[PDB]
């Protein structure tokens, strides 16, 4: 436990430790390979937007049961490149920060699986299923974006979600020009054991040439053996996952509806509306599957392949949120990753012999500032758990969309392998660490 | 080192790690108690502030060999509270957290080494002292400023620099009204064997009561046998402190001045003005020590005591710079801290016995965004280390200062005891650790 131990009024209450840690840090030290990773992203999550999250919904000293329990901690950097001439450039998207962790390659904005010469470069995923692990790909967006993408998929522009649009941003990523394919063509190639998040739009689009040409991408995938899956019910009642049966669950159209609304921040919002609170999306409907429902069903699947298991599971609109500077949206999704964290602990504690790494493609907009605040962006002013008043400030861009930021941000571990996020690291580094905690050749 | 370890685009070369750190952190942790104990704190220091600096002064796959060296990291919170109610505040400012890390107890905005019922807690540097340790506290703020002067005063308001301002702000602490007296009396009460910093304006003021009843404060330091040291050649040549000869540099009216200078960030700074080269402060003399001198002197004088010593040093004109949106003078005084922990780790690394601690108070406005973002504050565009332009931006007021934020921030520490900064902790967790590495009472 790492909430506050007492009266915070008095010496000693806002203390997080009950005494000295040397030991039993020495003992969280493990040497020995991994059987399975789990690789938890928050979108957009980085230190200001955990701080956020925990002060609404836990209290200022209060705990994150799984964001915060992860005991070895670093900072690392995701900074991407200028794709012309390979000098960086400090503030990423979340194309070239995911190629970074699922390749070991630094790349350009808006690249997927890609270097800056247009190079595929194999996945940690690609890597696990060649090996004989299970393979998980998790997520609350789209399946085509860039996060969950990256891990399947090798093209030009993020953009290239469907055939349609991949003849034309990428053609010589398209299937007709002889490349591998539209994001989702090359995600039905790659055949994870377990898929699941949004983004059914994009298989009703027909492909232009190979062996399912004319067919919709939903009928090549019923056609290549994968079983679909389309509400909660219906993932429950999934019973095993394998490459004869693959998983695939396709749970809405875009994304997936966010747990919490709130008005929009405004300028001086703090000042001239009265504080928030949270409220539940009226969109959200408990037909949909949460993400910690994903996260524990997938687990169970994947688990049962003798040789191991890799997942990655994104909880993606924390970023989406912030972008437009909703801190209710944005906290709720941070809340809703936590969720799924501790589903991954509760399991990696009872293995033994689990990695779970929990940290974010890159930092965001939204700012803590003081209550009495007048700032020149967006803000709002929320009613917390402690009872008291926190404000929220997105202050980086006057266009529609909130800015990411370049900040080095909090990795955190747990299990074999995890002192290797501790101190400052690279992106990149978090590719190696996973391949060789899992013996990756 | 943790420098990208070879060529940034090709696979591998932005890595930070040569291998799997497993071995090499369980060897950094030590259990045995610490003979000597050096807190350096950055005021304002958060992620982002480390970040925008290793940008620009080191490249974005650069290291910097004193703040990104120490091994065991960690997130910590520094939220306050308020007076009335005692709920969290949260966003402090410099007083309540220097109190928090000083007596392990939360207090409010402009308390300094009192609780919210504005009662006295002993200082680490107190304790210290009563125990026999040797003590020096070192600032490039004036040293009745918030940061230095809660290891040796408590007043109800930070604004009590000298006796004219007591009287009328804090009157229960007037001396004359029997109370322990301004901040520079208290201090001179204190004793610290070193103390070196700015702040001498404040000496010419008169003791309004007791045993220096009509003298300036400097007439009274002389008096209590003060060794007092004005530039960097007396500093330099002193040879010792002691409670016997206790030495006080005194090198600036207010502020030392900062290392360097740039034009203020602008609306639209990043798009209407050419990008900028920060230069040498042409005002600073070359008579006044930096913060790396005065450092490496107080070890070498606090050093001599055989029973070990206690040594707070403050990079203090980040946030001063961070304020004003002064992106040059905030980079400059985070490229002068990394100098002052190069000493105190070149220090420890050969004592063997020394618990080193990097920090801030709290976090601040400034954030990395892209070079093409159009952003309603104030902005400005930088020629970095790598060729490549950075932006950094200041959106969270529209007051003449900039605000402090709330975010959790990176706590670092090498040696004895540093474990107890890995993970989620509280600055009040950082007392009790410092206590317990000193096996204080
Ligand atoms: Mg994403
Ligand atoms: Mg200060
Ligand atoms: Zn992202
Ligand atoms: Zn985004
Ligand atoms: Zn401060
Ligand atoms: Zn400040």
């Amino acid at each position: 436990n790492r909430a506050a131990q007492g009266d915070i009024t008095t010496p000693g209450g806002a203390r997080r430790l009950t005494g000295d840690q040397t030991e039993a840090l020495r003992a969280s030290l493990i040497n020995k390979p991994a059987k399975n990773v789990i690789l938890l992203i928050g979108d957009g999550m980085g230190d200001s937007e955990i701080t956020a999250a925990r002060n609404y919904a836990e209290g200022a000293g209060g705990f994150f049961k799984g964001i915060d329990a992860l005991p070895l901690t670093g900072q690392y950097t995701h900074y991407s490149l200028d794709k012309k001439t390979g000098k960086p450039d400090y503030v990423t998207d979340s194309a070239a920060s995911a190629t970074a962790w699922t390749t070991g390659v630094k790349t350009y904005n808006g690249a997927l699986g890609v270097d800056i010469h247009e190079n595929a470069h194999q996945t940690i995923l690609e890597l696990a299923k060649a090996a004989g692990l299970a393979t998980g790909n998790v997520s609350t967006a789209e399946l085509q974006d860039a996060t969950p993408a990256a891990l399947v998929a090798h093209v030009t522009s993020r953009k290239c979600y469907g055939p349609t649009v991949t003849s034309e941003k990428c053609p010589s990523n398209a299937l007709e020009k002889g490349g591998k394919g539209s994001i989702t063509e090359q995600l039905l190639n790659a055949r994870p054991d377990v898929t699941l998040g949004g983004g059914a739009k994009t298989f009703a689009e027909t492909a232009t040439a190979g062996e399912w040409q004319g067919k919709t991408l939903r009928e090549q995938a019923q056609a290549r053996g994968y079983q679909i899956v389309t509400d909660a019910a219906s993932l429950a009642a999934a019973t095993e996952a394998s490459q004869d049966k693959p998983l695939l669950g396709l749970f809405a159209d875009g994304n997936m509806p966010v747990r919490w609304e709130g008005p929009k921040a405004s300028y001086h919002g703090n000042i001239d509306k009265p504080p928030v609170t949270c409220t539940p999306n009226p969109k959200r409907d408990a037909s949909v599957p949460t993400l910690a429902q994903m996260t524990e069903k997938a687990i169970d699947l994947l688990s049962r392949n003798e040789k191991g298991f890799f997942l990655q599971v994104e909880g993606a609109s924390i970023d989406k949120q912030d972008h437009a500077a909703n801190p209710c949206g944005q906290i709720g999704e941070t809340v809703d990753l936590d969720e799924a964290v501790q589903k991954a602990l509760e399991f990696a504690r009872k293995d033994g012999n689990t990695l779970v790494i929990v940290t974010a493609d890159h930092a965001h907009a939204s700012q803590i500032i003081p209550a009495d605040s007048k700032a020149p962006g967006l803000t709002q002013a929320l009613n917390t758990h402690d009872g008291a008043v926190m404000v929220m400030s997105y202050g980086n861009s006057e266009e529609e969309s909130m800015e990411h930021t370049g900040t080095q941000l909090r990795i955190a571990a747990y299990g074999p392998h995890a002192a290797n996020v501790v101190g400052l690291t690279d992106q990149t580094d978090l590719f190696t660490t996973m391949k060789a905690a899992l013996s990756l050749k």
